[PDB]
C-alpha cells in the first residue's frame, strides 16, 4: 500500500510499504529517497510515535495515511 511522508520542511514523500513493514523499514526507505539516516527519523502518527517495535498494521496505516516525519535525535 503507497503512503505520503510530510518532510519537516514540506515535501511530500511517496513511497509504498506493507503493513507487516515495521517501522524501521519505513525509515530506512526515507532515507534511502532523500539521503538521511533514519534512527535520526521519527514517524509520528497519532500524536503518537511509532517505535521501531511496531508496524504500520499496528497504527493501521492504509494505503494514503499522511505520516508526519520529524527529526530526533542525542546531543540535546
Amino acid at each position: 500500500m503507497l503512503i505520503k511522508v510530510k518532510t519537516l520542511t514540506g515535501k511530500e514523500i511517496e513511497i509504498d510499504i506493507e503493513p507487516t513493514d515495521k517501522v524501521e523499514r519505513i525509515k530506512e526507505r526515507v532515507e534511502e529517497k532523500e539521503g538521511i539516516p533514519p534512527q535520526q527519523q521519527r514517524l509520528i502518527y497519532s500524536g503518537k510515535q511509532m517505535n521501531d517495535e511496531k508496524t504500520a498494521a499496528d497504527y493501521k496505516i492504509l494505503g494514503g495515511s499522511v505520516l508526519h516525519l520529524v527529526l530526533a535525535l542525542r546531543g540535546g
